[PDB]
């Protein structure tokens, strides 16, 4: 019955623009909004004016700033930045009551990284040292936090999708979810928490052992589901699937929803589809179940998501009264990515101390009168470690 009221509701944002938490850096404290990112391992903040930044880190104004006299260059598939490494004192106001000295990449140049109107000015990489830039000697924030305090080595995330689009006033005003640092808040989920092992501590890597679309088995060699890895990543919008899986899944989703036909651009994730107010035909779209390796030998469990999760609400071009959505599943050449739109269905427990990730149905997940998201088990499943790619 852990309650963490200082932390409940400490997030804002939306799957399309990222979820962020308020943080302070430096002495006296400089307030910044920071993207919560389980798919990376650098704490990096805007440190120089940029047209899309409303504020930034001013190292010269901080008496506790330490310069590491080393640059870092961080290119992504889309976008990139460069920065200067340093350390400073850092707190999370709606977090545990602690201040820690942590590595900070002070971003001085960037290209297609900051997003007009995102409302965040930096990123908090919550994954492990192995994928930190420049190399694995740069201790990640969470590692400093646990080393320097008594905060238990665990965090949990409830990302709350509205189920409808939010204009910028609403998105600033609305509670977007909870990051619970050092614990599990029982009010953020229903049902049981089920756990999957962290396969290796770099990304939050997991193993998927079966996929179903409306109960029907996708029936691929399970290695395909994890080629070349499967990760849980709050800093990616979509559910991303390896090319072959993506194709198979889209074929199956088209077939189940085939009473209605959509543009190729919809399935490519590029164009919106709109229905008359209140008439979105949720029931024609299938549920998607991912089975994950369990903690017990030969046992798995499954998480089930709705189209309310994988159809991302977007504002109309004509700005009409229609309910509009983009298809939030896309192909990946870097393995499966369980992005923000999947995490919106679940309360996700990143149990680093026990090297496992928990899932439970989210208390804030969007659904309808007839179906809800689910986390169910156990299932007898054999040869699961063979699903892992090498
Ligand atoms: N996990 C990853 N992290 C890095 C840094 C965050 C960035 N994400 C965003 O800007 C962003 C933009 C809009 C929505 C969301 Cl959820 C995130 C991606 C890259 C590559 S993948």
């Amino acid at each position: 019955r852990g309650s963490f009221v200082e932390m409940v509701d400490n997030l804002r944002g939306k799957s399309g623009q990222g979820y962020y938490v308020e943080m302070t850096v430096g002495s006296p404290p400089q307030t910044l909004n920071i993207l919560v990112d389980t798919g990376s391992s650098n704490f990096a903040v805007g440190a120089a004016p940029h047209p899309f930044l409303h504020r930034y880190y001013q190292r010269q104004l901080s008496s506790t700033y330490r310069d590491l006299r080393k640059g870092v260059y961080v290119p992504y598939t889309q976008g990139k930045w460069e920065g200067e490494l340093g350390t400073d004192l850092v707190s999370i106001p709606h977090g545990p009551n602690v201040t820690v000295r942590a590595n900070i990449a002070a971003i001085t140049e960037s290209d297609k990284f900051f997003i007009n109107g995102s409302n965040w000015e930096g990123i908090l990489g919550l994954a492990y040292a192995e994928i930190a830039r420049p190399d694995d000697s740069l201790e990640p924030f969470f590692d400093s936090l646990v080393k320097q305090t008594h905060v238990p080595n665990l965090f949990s995330l409830q990302l709350c999708g509205a189920g409808f689009p939010l204009n910028q006033s609403e998105v600033l005003a609305s509670v977007g979810g909870s990051m619970i640092i050092g614990g599990i808040d029982h009010s953020l989920y229903t049902g049981s928490l089920w756990y999957t092992p962290i396969r290796r501590e770099w990304y939050y890597e997991v193993i998927i052992v079966r996929v179903e679309i409306n109960g029907q088995d996708l029936k691929m060699d399970c290695k395909e589901y994890n080629y070349d890895k499967s990760i849980v990543d709050s800093g990616t919008t979509n559910l991303r699937l390896p090319k072959k899986v993506f194709e198979a899944a889209v074929k199956s989703i088209k077939a189940a929803s085939s009473t209605e036909k959509f543009p190729d651009g919809f399935w490519l994730g590029e164009q919106l589809v709109c229905w008359q107010a209140g008439t979105t035909p949720w029931n024609i779209f299938p549920v998607i179940s991912l089975y994950l390796m369990g903690e017990v030998t030969n046992q798995s469990f499954r998480i089930t998501i709705l189209p309310q999760q994988y159809l991302r609400p977007v504002e109309d071009v004509a700005t009409s009264q229609d309910d509009c959505y983009k298809f939030a599943i896309s192909q990946s050449s870097t393995g499966t990515v369980m992005g923000a739109v999947i995490m919106e269905g679940f309360y996700v427990v990143f149990d680093r101390a026990r090297k496992r990730i928990g899932f439970a149905v989210s208390a804030c997940h969007v659904h309808d009168e007839f179906r809800t998201a689910a986390v169910e088990g156990p299932f007898v499943t054999l040869d699961m470690e063979d699903c892992g790619y090498n």
